[PDB]
């Protein structure tokens, strides 16, 4: 037998970085899990136990640490490619760092309708995410995303006209609830090395702001057809608004809620125009996913 | 052998119910997970297979989501209030009805800077909850909290002066990041019954209020000696606000950031005034806990 | 305002003990998570930022791993009195530790039909878990429990003869599913202080043995009336078998499993008889709860 | 824009089914959580709210349960072939069926040293999963797995001769705990279509049961250079052991055990060939990926 692929490294890497204006005082936090993982002529730690060819998960642990002290962490496209870019420079050996960050969210409070110098919140679990993948002689690639969204609406919610058929127990709706945790991911155009990506940098917090805002428009004013028909309006709204995307992929969940019929119990009506009490259901859920493009 | 407790029912009921204006087009969600456990004379249930004693969990369901077709469901204090009475004053031989209710977050959607009519995110994990007692002949015992309200602070934390002995190797600070998930407790005075809750309902949603600005205020503001100090604090302020409650209760994990010394590495300088990269500590952590009340 | 309660320590200490027999070259492994809060005459360092009286929960931390050290960490009965002891015993203001051990399964590898030395699998999430509570002046209070016992029947589960009412949808039936997790506490006669518990040493591991002996066998066996009829014989025959234990508690949901009639396609028969095909339930559950003493 | 990808369907589809042998009385249970998407002609109903292209969720999950009424369950390879099959088949516009399958414990209960006919543990939430695409025109992709199979062996690992650099802290080490959770994937030659599939069903739980010896053996066995360099070997052996297997994939993390140097205290002597108590690290964790395929 033979090694096909094989990636190594460290993963679930927690960093926090804090920046101090000792002018005005105002600090800001960033806080972000990290995943880096090379691939290269490493073949030999596996088939023959040469160890030689390691940087060991440890050392690649405190490259993180070191990294984030000698640079900016923000925007995370930045980072992600500074440190791929340090490991396929550093070894000659190492031929490609794939490198994961989750961003997680801490808020400035407003304490009596001021910004707070140095207080923060955890406001929702929403993450912004990304993949930047190094390869040597190939250039940045970066995948940027935000997930774990999660939103509502309680009407202008349709789905009618599916196809029936004998395995078919589904009523077809002219007002329903919608609701979805979203994961949209937006992919750059290939990049030729760091300067590239250095070149571009306002454009990964603008895109990811693009991003979010048509989101949450189109399914607050979409009088949604379905959920693949919302989602496509998502996207294309986003590649119109950054040209240096090539995609923009959706992939969410349909988190039903079913009317109650009470009607055994004293004639209660709330089903249809009646329905105000709904059983959110865990699972299963629908699962739809889009990746669009340009024509 | 003889039962010296009982109590059953059903958990982790999720309910949803919508608020519809026909005059402004407006709408309003709700959303919890409820859990309703019975006590009475139930105990044959277990000893001689007796089930004519039991009220069934399948039937305890039914009657949280009729509850909620025929009731406001907010305050969850007096939906809980609602919903125990029922069971007590339905079935002579029920004798208490223990409810806990989780809130959900759903908060309307701003779009142009414009409220949504019926567009809602999760802004937050952060949930609002009751437990409410109603034991036939003594009345209904409320706690009230909120609970997953994550903060952080990077600097005007402190912990100097604890005891230092052949246990001991934490340095004193003077400059830390403090961070924790709030879960914060305020008990009412016990109520007569249904009509008493009734009488107070305004307190729940003011109290709750209260309960959240003081905790982010003074954990803004506070230049804590300790979380315990800080704690503090905000339960008096608390106490001091609603005359209604009888205790508050703080459960605060210490969430460490830890310093990371790189001066291994170049002569890097990481620690005390030049400390900006940290290592978010999952485990363990600092577990401190107050209950407060009147002199 | 005043303090009404306090306790504090650290909480989610992982701690991993190897033991090595050097004549016969086996190993034995020990996996836990443990927690320890302390009262006493702590008061000061919420009101008064008094830092004097506080032994850190880092000082609690570092203690956890030297008690391990210097003592068995099994059985966990033992380790946690040992634990507790010490902070009364050492601290003169300390006056109460609660120490919580949560052990995690590593069972030795059976290869090729025979015991691995130094090789083990975690064989099942099931946990065995302490409350060790050491208050000065009233000695040692211990409830031992298994947790997160997973278990089903696929018959020899009933339920019928239950209240029906206006509230009631629940058909009887005669053959059901039966799965629940099994949480099973029994609580131990007061202990004078650890040498008392000393001499108790065998019991702990012989009343865990018993518990999920007879658990499981009752499971299996009993042709169940109810989740309450089954679970009131389990903790009967556990009180019968250690006279040492005062009183066993159950807590046990019912994770549904229901029907789905499928005679809208086809005809297809699924229910009562011909029901081969089931739709597991996440939520709601059935959650039943009992506490067994003696006569 | 438009569609470059789409697929959509139901997820986390829960699943059981039960086997009455009427003649022996022995019953067998199998519980699974079911995916499955779809692909084809639907560009339309993200483009133009064509919903007539879609077979509805609500409908896929009904076929998921009538599928699971008309065939065998197990092994998991042939279920999500068959019901792959079903939607090509039935729905010219379909084109592809992406069928995900995760199998859960249900291993019979011996009770006094013999099987109980009709009751079961959950023994580890160790998982047994298919990944099977469904293709027309191209046949049937199945990847098989196993997955959160826990170990840990105390000795008997060892990781020295790796890089060292001005990045590196590590120390060599001759005797280490090695602990993973074991990720394991079996790619299968691609079969013509479902007359295939059927024809090679007994390798599927003979080809799973070959990978878990493997693994456990090789782990137990292995004097570890590295996680490399043992995770190789396992993959080596599975493929030397099944011809229709194209690729064994084994993704492991390096779940640490960190020594605790106690001689600050006492001058406690717990490092090296003193190491008994360790420090489990729940993050970061290394990483290690290999895919092995025939020379
Ligand atoms: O088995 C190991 N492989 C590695 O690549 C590594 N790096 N640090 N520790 C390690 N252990
Ligand atoms: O065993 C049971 N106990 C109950 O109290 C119950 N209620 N519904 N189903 C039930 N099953
Ligand atoms: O605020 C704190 N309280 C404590 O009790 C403590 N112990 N270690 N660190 C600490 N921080
Ligand atoms: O928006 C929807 N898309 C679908 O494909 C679907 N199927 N059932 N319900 C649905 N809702
Ligand atoms: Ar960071
Ligand atoms: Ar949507
Ligand atoms: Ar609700
Ligand atoms: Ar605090
Ligand atoms: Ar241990
Ligand atoms: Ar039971
Ligand atoms: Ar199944
Ligand atoms: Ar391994
Ligand atoms: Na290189
Ligand atoms: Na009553
Ligand atoms: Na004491
Ligand atoms: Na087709």
């Amino acid at each position: 037998s033979a090694v096909k692929a094989a990636r190594y490294g460290k993963d679930n890497v927690r960093v926090y970085k804090v920046h101090k204006d000792e002018k005005t005082g105002v600090q800001t936090v960033y806080e972000m899990t990290v995943c880096v993982l090379l691939e290269g002529e490493i073949e030999t730690s596996y088939t023959k136990a040469d160890n030689s060819v390691i940087v060991a998960t440890d050392s690649i642990k405190n490259t993180i640490y070191i990294t984030a002290k000698q640079n900016p962490v923000t925007p995370p496209e930045l980072f992600g490619s500074i440190l791929g870019t340090h490991f396929i420079e550093k070894y000659n050996h190492i031929h490609a760092a794939h490198v994961n960050i989750v961003c997680h969210r801490w808020t400035r409070m407003d304490i009596d309708g001021k910004p707070h110098p140095h207080s923060f919140i955890r406001d929702s679990e929403e993450k912004r995410n990304v993949q930047v993948d190094v390869v040597e002689g190939k250039g940045i690639d970066i995948k940027s995303s935000l997930s774990g969204l999660t939103v509502l609406k309680s009407t202008n919610s349709q789905f009618w006209g599916f196809l029936r058929d004998e395995y078919t127990t589904l009523k077809e709706t002219w007002d329903r609830i919608l609701s979805t945790d979203v994961d949209a991911t937006w992919q750059w155009k290939n990049f030729s090395g760091l300067q590239e990506v250095r070149s571009h940098v306002p454009k990964f917090d603008a895109t990811w702001a693009t991003a979010r805002e048509v989101t949450l428009k189109t399914f607050a004013e979409d009088n949604s057809a379905s959920v693949q028909a919302t989602m496509y309006k998502m996207a294309e709204q986003i590649l119109a608004r950054q040209q240096l995307i090539e995609t923009v992929e959706y992939s969410l969940p349909n988190k039903h809620y079913f009317e109650i019929d009470l009607s055994w119990h004293k004639g209660l009506q709330n089903t249809g125009k009646n329905a105000e009490v709904f059983a959110p259901q865990s699972d299963p859920n629908g699962l739809i996913k889009c990746t669009v493009g340009r024509s």
